[PDB]
């Protein structure tokens, strides 16, 4: 299982949806596919 360690909560949390899930804000036991982006920003291109 991956860790991702800190985020600052000045960082929003990303707003998407997929799987007919949820439909908003990232929700805690949600289920996330391969390239989904976890918070609101810019992401890393070499990550991606």
């Amino acid at each position: 299982e991956v860790v991702y360690d800190k985020i600052s909560k000045r960082q929003r949390l990303r707003v998407f949806k997929h799987e007919d899930g949820s439909e908003r804000v990232l929700s805690d036991g949600d289920h996330v596919e391969v390239g989904q982006q976890l918070m609101e920003g810019s992401a890393d291109p070499h990550e991606v």
